[PDB]
């Protein structure tokens, strides 16, 4: 219905491979820093990150096996492993920083864990197999 297919340009192909899921994670991550102060809502956001990461971890594995390269496949499998742990550390820190709101170390570990998760996810986003 009014398609950009060979119309104004050569189609309109967006995203990459993990873009929909990474977009969620990259965005929701910021929400933990935004919700910072509300324990229930903070942990809520972390649960979303875990959920979203779970999608990627399983996806990246299968997508890696679809690649016709050993090293790149190993990298993808590694990226998923890095991600899934960045999330695990993040989520655990978010729980503590939320339920223990004023606690300094809980906040500090969250800052680093969340940014680490942000890094891992944003990296997985970039390495996503397209084409």
């Amino acid at each position: 219905g009014i398609d950009p297919f060979t119309a104004h340009a050569t189609g309109a192909g967006p995203a990459g491979r993990y873009d929909q899921a990474t977009d969620t994670i990259l965005t929701v991550t910021e929400n933990i820093f935004s919700s910072m102060g509300d324990a229930g809502e903070m942990v809520r956001q972390a649960r979303i990150l875990a959920q979203a990461t779970s999608d990627l971890v399983n996806a990246i594995k299968a997508d890696a096996e679809g690649e016709s390269d050993l090293e790149n496949s190993r990298k993808l499998l590694s990226a998923a492993k890095i991600l899934a742990d960045a999330t695990a550390k993040m989520v655990e820190a978010a729980k503590g920083a939320a339920a223990h709101p004023d606690s300094e170390e809980q906040q500090q570990r969250l800052r680093e864990a969340a940014e680490g998760l942000r890094m891992a996810t944003n990296a997985a986003a970039q390495n996503a197999i397209k084409k």
